[PDB]
């Protein structure tokens, strides 16, 4: 069943909780945010060296939206293959300083750019404001490509947990609305449906590092009181047609609130005709993906993500 | 539907049969056999130079076993992870001048050795001949490892059509008899159920180079008239128990009829919580892996198989 790696990290944040640490569900949201992002930082693997990192801004549709772009080892081309990458943390909490080394280490394995993206967070930026800076980055760095060393031809976005869900959105945004989609998503443990709990939701609902407490504290913040959860912002699974959607990468863990939504949206793009990879890290629980300094799996799959990018963009 | 690639290369195929090309399954298995051998040979996109190539046998259970060896550019260490790669041509055609091509780019990409297998055919070799060498092979390099210049802990099986069945019996082979089986299994559009006719099967019997003619003219050849079509050496995909089988990665073309029974499997794996990579290529054929001259898709196919296989061995 359980990974040791996967015990053990489980045991020492039990360990933690009986220590005195509170609760992410007790705290407010900025308090906890803060609180959080240093704990976040500290559980990924010490940052990789790449070729460059460029720090910058942009005209966000009501804000400055701040990106950070990698240039990967060994790739001299002034035009590269880029991933837009939207980290996790519910809508509420995360940053780009918290999923760098990720970044960093993607960027090499695929041989390709990163362009880490800054979204508005709630509670201070409410549904839908998130989601709209996510898809004012990808439209932006489209159309002003060469700005970013990138190749249009080769634009693909990704992200994991809500930034999961948030490059998911982007696909379907770009194809309901009839412009240039990007040409590959990267769906690292993605949340695609808030209408319904599957078997995996109720299952791994305590115990298992991402619980139900920490996801209403998320949807307190990120969703206005009357809003339809199967508004397709909200729950992109429940959309009517997957044709026209990018190539796809998808990957769960087993013991995932968000495993099974995961695997349906993976099999939705796959009957639709969707080239399409789907990876199941049985034994690892969410968050595994950046949890690199305790969890050696987190590695491994950083590298199949990073090398199935790479095989579609022949990098 | 077809990607243009695709039509021109069933084009070019119908071209010849009005041409006045013979059906393969008109002609005797032999002659067939060394017709159909050149025209392998010739599909294949031009080898690539590797580090080295090395040619050789051992005692086979009843005749000499052959094999290659290709060690990948770049890689100067004694002991490489190995794939033992077993060749398709429904256990009747194929041998290791026609995967020559393949196996060297997987080497390269993967950072692994490769050892192609030179099985018994069938009809002079029927079931279980084929099988039996399989295993014999496989067991032969597990306990002579550092002979074949392969690390024991990262020891993988796999191979196309006919040769992917033999990769998931030879899992199957040494779970079953409590023995230690390969760390790895790559099932490129594998055939695993007999017993029953799929959606696939059916839709694709006719027009998509893998018909139900080629199918019956390789099952004349391979199964003894009255065999159990549920028997686990020609069905795998009926087995009771999943749990135990080394992570797996499985692909798929759209137009073949092995998809379903391919896809099947997959899912298998997946619910026994064995770590398992599934890709479907849409809007290509059965044969792709290796008709690479033809079919662009075909090179990245094996470059995605490549790259998930160096993620999981650490190269
Ligand atoms: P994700 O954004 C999960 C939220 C899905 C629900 C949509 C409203 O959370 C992540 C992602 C990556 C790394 N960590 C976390 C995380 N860490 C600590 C506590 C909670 C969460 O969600
Ligand atoms: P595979 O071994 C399909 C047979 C599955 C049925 C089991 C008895 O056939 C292949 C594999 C790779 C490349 N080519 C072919 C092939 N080529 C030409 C004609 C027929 C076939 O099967």
């Amino acid at each position: 069943m359980l990974l040791p790696e996967t015990r053990n990290l489980l045991d020492l944040m039990d360990a933690a909780t009986r220590g005195g640490r509170p609760g992410l569900d007790t705290l407010p949201h900025a308090v906890g945010r803060k609180a959080v992002d240093k704990m976040s930082e500290d559980g990924e693997a010490d940052p990789p060296e790449v070729a460059e990192v460029a720090n910058g801004g942009f005209a966000g549709p009501a804000s400055e939206i701040r990106f950070r772009r990698y240039r990967p080892l060994g790739e001299a081309a002034g035009l590269l293959p880029t991933l837009i990458y939207y980290h996790g943390g519910g809508f509420v909490i995360g940053n780009i300083e918290t999923h760098d080394s990720t970044c960093r280490r993607l960027a090499n394995k695929s041989r390709c750019q990163v362009i880490s993206i800054d979204y508005r967070l709630a509670p201070e930026h409410p549904f839908p404001a998130p989601i709209d800076d996510g898809i004012a980055a990808f439209r932006h760095i489209r159309d002003n490509a060469e700005s970013f060393g990138a190749d249009a031809a080769r634009l693909a976005v990704g992200g994991d947990s809500a930034g999961g869900a948030m490059a998911a959105v982007v696909c379907q945004a770009c194809r309901d609305a009839g412009e240039t989609g990007p040409a590959f998503q990267m769906l690292i443990y993605p949340a695609t449906d808030s209408s319904r709990e599957s078997a995996s939701r109720v299952a791994f609902a305590e115990g298992y590092f991402l619980s139900k407490a920490h996801m209403d504290w998320f949807w307190e913040a990120y969703v206005p009181e009357d809003t339809d959860l199967t508004d397709l912002r909200l729950s992109p699974l429940l959309a009517t047609d997957f044709t026209g959607l990018p190539p796809a990468f998808v990957l769960t863990a087993g013991y995932d609130p968000l495993r099974d939504e995961g695997r349906a949206y993976a099999d939705r793009l796959i009957e639709a005709g969707i080239k399409t990879t789907y990876v199941n890290y049985p034994g690892t629980i969410h968050g595994f993906f950046s949890l690199t300094r305790f969890l050696s799996q987190g590695l491994k799959a950083n590298d199949e993500a990073a090398a199935v990018m790479g095989a579609h963009f022949g990098t």
